[PDB]
């Protein structure tokens, strides 16, 4: 009840976040700065009643079981939201972020066409990496929107939690939220190969059964998208190899050499304008030479390939991104240099 | 009703029916989805239809797990395997057809050498390729020919059952994983005490199953197994490279002795826009290839295949695409888009 | 009675009250125990007093476990945290004071540069030293200044709560381990979905907490954390040397990028015999230090600090002891006793 009015005020004011906590009125983030609403301060009873008013009994029992809860929900004709609810100093608290219904396109994010071209493969493993809140969901949503528009294939999503809704355009899209639609990632992966899928967005690679699921899916003729937490292609490769036991790293390396179609390592940086974030990206797309370097156990030489893979594979170094951000004046020169993983390379350029 | 949906699916030769909310029913024909001229279904529709083919205990199970596998029949039409799940708080369903009638070898476009392989007394024969590339169809053709011509013992273990074989002249026992046997491991642990001649093992999912199949192949039994590669070399590399480096010599020796045929398939759309056509690579070891195995020269086995056309009946993918091009079954672009080396296929043209 | 014991404890500015059999009550003042002029308590005394501040359920818990943590208030005086336990078959108790008033930066003897650090928008700041060396007091001063001057989001996670912050202009949510959240791991797994600007993570107990703090530090958030070293070099060596050798270069780059301040404190007794005084080492990276990180020369960063007094506001421990000696706050022997290089301090004198 009150939550609906509070959220209406949030939308009407162009706000990003709603905060519910004891002994303070609700506060909304406007242009980066917090502003309290003209309401009495909340107590533990208030945050409790507001947060419980939009949850089912299963969600309530989960939260009461863990004193933590991640969730998403929509208000029809208004907007969708991603929420995180927690407990502090013995009282209920809630935070709610706005997740737009309309997905921005690839060109709006400033990503070159080769990233879009890697997304147009029939099968294999494509990884988009970077830390949390680095734009991963936005690229993934643009992709699964392009695929929904352009292909006649079966897209299934497993999400923790569901973030973007994809109404049916020409594909059939089934989206499973862990903790509501399905018991766990393990159960979904146990049954997804008998629901005739072609494309899968799997979320975080939280355990071995899911990594194994990604290799089997990519090997059984599907296009698998997954996320990681790393800042560069080489660091990404090291991450991929090093998670497996040492005796089993050879097979996974062979598998990866077969199924890998693209690795993207992104990062969102604050914009100089004070609104939005700007992309710095290292892109590795395997060619026959890189696949041989993997097969030949010459893992060092990948650095040489990124230095020499601009024309062949479209691999763009960090310094070229700093050049472009500097010419358009979106970021300053010092932070860009301060962010380069190898300033001596930037010096050489 | 559901009977009408499945009859339309059957009549149009579709493999899979997809039922989900806010979209009309969609069916996969030749790999591509097509919606039926009906209003979109809602959660009530999918729920009522899927529950209409569930027992009360199966409905209890499904509501307990949000997953359910089952099979059912439509009289005078066909049987169907259904999978029901939940997405966005609503019922969803996928239904896969199980054909009763196996097409013959010549109907599948397979050369006569496969028929001579059905008369082989022992060894290991591999049918590989991505999902829906005709592997199961090839096995069903082999099983039906063997069942008809020989008086031997066929045992199949499948997860799930794809083709049913009433007894014709052999005794055929078919075990379903998750009901008939706990796992591949228990069936393979006990299969050698069932007086077998022919064994179907399902997917080569791990090392244990490979070891069971290798033992079968050396002691005079016929074992069929699958992989998930697109070429002969990828198959050989996958099997060898899964073992530690110190044990690969023995495995290479085993493979050199027991291998009698390797089939890797791919299903391509037809130029007419209706139906799909089989492209298949066949590797039959000759002394040169067996030496290449002993010499650790896997990158050169393809070269022996380049010259094994007249002697062993081999045929590269480019040669098959060439024949499909001369017969105008596929376009040049699709063949090049699938050629692992488009320049070789260009040169042979 | 107990009320009198806690009021005398507060009035004398003590930190802890110790109650155990066959000794009078003893209070820690400036780190040293003083017994009160009362007869020694027996096991009946400690039992009755500790049980007098326990609920019946809490008495059941304590009798079940021989351990009990709790907090309670004495009206018009102070709040207290109690721990009750058992030794030689008898009740024992320890009682801590949790002050409501935070002293200011100037009252703590901290130079003005710390105030400018409370205005920093991002980076990683470390407050280190042994237990009770002023680390928590420094954090409370920082949080109070930030709460007063900024409109941002502060989240603290503590085991246990040390300072309570009513909302002043920020929203501050404080999570108690063992009640509000199961562990550091769950809070850090979910903290990035609460729209934070400022996060307090407690002790850097393991690798996973370091990884959470490093991710926070590079994505634009303010993270404060602690360690347990007595100098800047020991802090850098402890953070870098925890990772395997192959991952230490990237980590060194991360630290070189996100670090904005390192605070290593130590509390010394005063020459007057009443009160304690803060000695603090401040490391703010300059280009020379960042290069030293890049060049794997940790043993030479101290030398850069030896020459960074005028430029960056740095100050060695010996220089602080020198100032305290000039101000006659401490004796020469104590300073030499705490100097990591007494010869250097003598030389600068």
């Amino acid at each position: 009840a009150n939550m609906h009015q509070l959220l209406t005020e949030l939308v009407n004011r162009g706000g990003s976040d709603l905060h519910l906590t004891t002994n303070s009125p609700p506060q909304i983030r406007i242009d980066g700065k917090l502003l309290p609403l003209d309401m009495p301060p909340l107590n533990a009873v208030d945050t409790k009643q507001l947060c419980y008013s939009i949850l089912t009994e299963q969600q309530k029992h989960k939260f009461e079981e863990n004193n933590e809860l991640d969730l998403s929900f929509g208000i029809k004709g208004l907007s969708r939201f991603r929420g995180n609810v927690f407990v502090q100093r013995g009282a209920v608290a809630g935070v709610f972020r706005v997740i737009p219904y309309k997905i921005l396109s690839f060109e709006e994010l400033g990503l070159p066409p080769v990233v879009r071209e890697l997304a147009e493969k029939p099968r294999g493993l494509v990884l988009v990496t970077g830390p949390t809140g680095s734009g991963k969901s936005t690229t993934l949503a643009a992709i699964i929107d392009k695929i929904n528009t352009d292909r006649h294939e079966h897209i299934v999503t497993v999400e923790d939690p569901i973030e973007y809704l994809h109404p049916h355009k020409s594909c059939v899209v089934n989206q499973r939220e862990v903790g509501a639609d399905t018991k766990s990632f393990k159960n979904a992966l146990k049954y997804i190969l008998r629901q005739d899928p072609d494309v899968v967005l799997v979320g975080e690679l939280r355990d071995l059964e899911t990594i194994e699921a990604a290799l089997t899916l990519a090997e059984t003729g599907h296009l698998c998208f997954a996320t990681l937490h790393t800042n560069s292609a080489v660091q990404t490769i090291n991450r991929i190899v090093d998670v497996f036991p040492s005796y089993q790293q050879p097979q996974v390396r062979a598998q990866l050499s077969f199924v890998l179609e693209g690795v993207l390592s992104q990062t969102l940086l604050p914009k100089a304008s004070g609104t939005g974030r700007v992309l710095a990206i290292e892109v590795m797309v395997p060619n026959p030479a890189i696949r041989n370097l993997i097969r030949e156990d010459k893992i060092h030489q990948i650095y040489s390939q990124m230095q020499v893979g601009q024309e062949k594979f479209g691999m763009m170094t960090m310094n070229q991104c700093l050049y472009g951000l500097l010419q358009k004046r979106h970021i300053t020169m010092d932070v860009g240099m301060g962010r380069s993983p190898d300033p001596d390379e930037l010096k050489q350029m």
